[PDB]
């Protein structure tokens, strides 16, 4: 099954900047996110379809996560990817999709929508703690991109 969740968020950073820095996540994320050590392309140019392998360290053990770039839409300031391999996918989870879409906010900032789509196998529903972790991870990546923009204003 597919179980979709949406959270609304806010940022002081304008949406064009945030969108441009989302597309630089491969380089931003391992600097800012401690446990993210590297992101390499397995196949593709970085566009929709691209498979990426992330190396992380959790509890001082090296682990690997697989991401697929799903879609990137400048007209909706939208950047979308899926976890398709590694720790976040227990046996009844087939894939977890993270979408981020941005609109113009008040005061030169942004309103964000974070969508999490949790694809289960068969009639399985998503586990509630998994959901909770999925949501935290999604919000974390967003704040990492945001934090980077805020701390490095001349780059965007
Ligand atoms: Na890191």
């Amino acid at each position: 099954g597919v179980f979709t969740f949406e959270d609304e968020i806010t940022s002081t950073v304008p949406p064009a900047k945030l969108y441009n820095a989302m597309k630089d996540a491969d380089s931003i994320t391992p600097k800012i996110i401690d446990d993210v050590k590297s992101v390499e392309i397995v196949e593709g140019n970085g566009g929709p379809g691209t498979i990426k392998k992330l190396t992380i360290v959790e509890d001082g053990e090296t682990k690997f996560i697989l991401h697929k770039v799903e879609s990137i839409d400048e007209a909706n300031y939208a950047y979308n990817y899926s976890v398709v391999g590694g720790v976040a996918l227990p046996p009844t989870a087939e894939k977890i999709t993270f979408e981020t879409k941005l609109v113009e906010g008040p005061n030169g900032g942004s309103i964000g929508k974070l969508t999490l789509k949790y694809h289960t196998k068969g009639d399985a529903k998503p586990d509630e703690e998994e959901l909770k972790k999925g949501k935290a991870k999604g919000e974390g990546l967003f704040r990492a991109i945001e934090g980077y923009v805020l701390a490095n204003p001349t780059q965007y």
